[PDB]
């Protein structure tokens, strides 16, 4: 899925 790139990774385009 959809992940920012930094430490550590956060979801991102949650419905």
């Amino acid at each position: 899925g959809c992940w920012t790139k930094s430490i550590p990774p956060r979801p991102c385009f949650v419905k």
